[PDB]
């Protein structure tokens, strides 16, 4: 067969979505984790949060959204699951809507703003010493201003994250209303696991890692979202691909 | 050792710049031509003239302009030739200009203006049955071609002020962009239209790189439609 080759960083947010798609679609892929256990400065992966590429025959595709679009387009065997409904379907506008809504979130800024200013996280899974590493009065006020602006920005996107999850919460509430409690529960947009679901699951898993989870769900807040998360953690594909991607004890 | 991997199409314009940079820097690279001789629609490589990627240890770099930048920044061993002067040197601001101006040429438009509207081509190396196949505007084509006349006008004058190469004594990244660019223009048939009675020092510049050891090794026969 025409080999599928993927170069990626095991712990990068974009890599996680690609590898999960490959697993949802049951595709055979020669996956190369180019990341090292120890860096040139002898630092583990959780201290280095800062694009993947697919080679399939004559095609070379970079960036995760493009790779996944390529996979959904080219692997059309009847046994291969589709993660998107047909373009002429009732459901396509809704799946593409939430997929874009979640793929638009500034995850890089959430992680950068977690290492810096960890006082806005709760139960962050990154060690606290990651924050410590990362006359002249002109500079004393210079750096105070950059901190003031960096926080004003971080707080702003965290408020924008809440409003995105509010829609997801409301959407998941519509599914809970439409589904008997005794029976198979649907996913975000329907009975089928879609690309909107991989973007949501991987996003939530990372917000958990950054300590931005208790702020947004749990202890009565967004119960449908909490249920959705504890469920995808049990999903066989998710656990195999991402089961221990938040475990800083594993290299 | 840390391996240097490149996935590329041999006959891609951008890939040619990358592979030439690698050879000009004397870097051991495992290069994978992922292109096939015949497509599923049974077309040779000169029909499908419609991004490369470099893997180096923990690094993955895609677009060609970025691959070349990564190579110039990373392999700083004294035995590795530099294709770019220091960023605070007197000579950097000019090399970057010609580099950006050459890298800004619409090579995709030229190629499709060669297949289509072959009347504006002279000694096009693409067989004529590509024009018949692809047909199943000349206004915009003549425009970008005349824009090219103006860009080449700048290159001709810089060559008078000079053996050395385009910007200075050493072979630089402005040279690969110029060399690979001209070489493609010849393939497309736009070589006589722009230089025997016109642009003499450029004709000497183009004829000189063709004899260059490294250029001939990597691009000696990228214009030969008989080779896959």
């Amino acid at each position: 067969e025409v080999k599928l080759i993927l170069y990626h960083w095991t712990h990068s947010f974009s890599s996680q979505k690609v590898r999960l798609v490959i697993a949802e679609k049951a595709l055979k892929c020669e996956e190369h984790d180019v990341s090292l256990p120890l860096s040139e400065h002898n630092e583990p992966w959780f201290m280095r949060l800062n694009v993947p590429v697919l080679i399939h025959g004559e095609n070379i595709i970079c960036e995760a959204t493009q790779i996944i679009d390529y996979l959904e387009q080219t692997f059309l065997d009847e046994r291969t699951p589709r993660l998107m409904p047909d373009k002429e379907s009732m459901y396509y506008p809704r799946v593409q809507h939430y997929r874009e809504l979640l793929d638009s979130l500034p995850m890089d800024a959430y992680t950068h703003g977690c290492i810096l200013h960890p006082e806005l996280t709760v139960d962050s899974m990154i060690p606290a010493y990651a924050t410590t590493r990362i006359i002249a009065k002109q500079k004393r006020l210079k750096s105070k201003l950059l901190d003031h602006d960096n926080v004003k920005y971080l707080k702003k996107i965290l408020d924008e994250l809440e409003k995105v999850l509010d829609q997801v919460e409301t959407e998941l509430q519509r599914r809970n209303e439409e589904t008997p409690e005794e029976g198979q529960q649907p996913w975000l947009c329907g009975e089928s696991f879609t690309l909107a679901d991989v973007s949501l699951a991987v996003t939530l898993h990372r917000l958990k890692f950054l300590g931005f989870a208790r702020r947004n769900w749990g202890n009565g807040k967004r119960p449908n979202l909490e249920t959705y998360y504890e469920r995808v953690l049990k999903r066989k594909t998710f656990n195999k691909v991402l089961g221990h991607v938040n475990n800083i004890l594993i290299s």
